């Protein structure tokens, strides 16, 4: 459990941070939930992964759809793990490479968000249901079906590393075996700064698709509630999902 208050700061709010993504996923998309923190991508005949391609000709709604920080001081064992984690795919060595690194600091920056409506997509879930697809209704009802309401993406991103030892560059790139983003460093005045070329997408909200005690499709836990004006919606959210911490051993 981080407790970095830039992470501690997106669980508050349901995102969840992603790992490269090999997908680039898009807001109002849905993705089966299968082990631990894996998702899998939901392929529905334009084939796509959208939402409203889960029913039929006859849909009458428009879900709200609109385009609209930093770290604390990490070890460079930490960073090391961090970005070990994030490029899993392509498996890059950061072991030695931030040898002369006394602490590192993410830096996030320019942050544009892909925020769905998610009172919008409850109410469009409820009067859509019954246009609903009856092949994708049998697999709603598993409980694994997540949807995308929020996307965050970055502009600027990049690494601020302290120097152990002046004179020589905090980050080794020479040490840097397969990095699937492109680097290069940032001007000097006491401290170096590694910074990574984007067009990305870092956090995702996702909640999850389910039907509610009545059978109504929703994404609100309080649907079958008496509706009032004060009423907040209660999202089962991926974030809120507990994991125990099994460790596999190879």
């Amino acid at each position: 459990e981080c407790n970095d208050p830039f992470v501690v700061a997106l669980k508050d709010k349901g995102y969840s941070l992603v790992a490269y993504p090999k997908t680039s996923i898009r807001p109002l998309h849905i993705y089966e939930h299968t082990i631990k923190n894996a998702f899998k991508r939901i392929w529905i005949q334009p084939t796509s992964g959208f939402i409203k391609s889960l029913f039929s000709d006859k849909i009458h709604g428009a879900i709200g759809l609109s385009d609209g920080r930093k770290t604390n001081s990490l070890s460079s064992a930490v960073a090391a793990k961090i970005l070990e984690s994030y490029f899993q795919d392509s498996a890059p060595s950061f072991d030695l490479a931030f040898e002369n690194s006394s602490s590192v600091i993410f830096h996030i920056e320019e942050i544009i968000t892909t925020d769905a409506d998610e009172i919008s997509l409850r109410n469009w879930l409820n009067d859509n249901q019954n246009e609903l697809r009856e092949i994708y209704k049998e697999e709603i009802k598993k409980g694994n079906f997540f949807v995308a309401t929020s996307l965050l993406r970055a502009k600027k991103m990049r690494m601020q590393f302290e120097r152990k030892n002046k004179g020589e560059l905090g980050v080794d790139v020479s040490k840097i075996k397969n990095l699937p983003v492109d680097a290069k460093l940032e001007s000097k005045i006491t401290y170096d700064r590694l910074v990574f070329e984007t067009p990305i997408v870092f956090g995702v909200k996702l909640v999850r698709l389910f039907f509610s005690d009545n059978g109504i499709l929703t994404i609100d836990k309080k649907q079958d509630f008496n509706r009032v004006l004060g009423e907040n919606m209660a999202l089962n959210l991926f974030t809120e999902i507990q994991d125990a911490g099994f460790i596999e051993v190879t």
